[PDB]
Parts: C-alpha cells; structure tokens; sequence
C-alpha cells in the first residue's frame, strides 16, 4: 500500500524524461501525483 507518503520514487530516462512509479499499484506514469503535485 502506501508507506505514508513518497509511494511516488522518479525515474527518469537519459533523455530526460520522468516516470513516476507508485508502489501502490506498481503503476508507472508520466502523470504528476497528486502526493507529490
């Protein structure tokens, strides 16, 4: 679930891009949480 906020870790791509991954749903999106917005 959640580990009380900063479910939300960055990744970003050599490129430049950022993913936010959530270890909640094992989701990785380029969307802004609403935890870390």
């Amino acid at each position: 679930g959640a580990t009380a906020v900063s479910e939300w870790t960055e990744y970003k791509t050599a490129d430049g891009k950022t993913y936010y991954y959530n270890n909640r749903t094992w989701e990785s999106t380029w969307e802004k949480p609403q935890e870390l917005k």
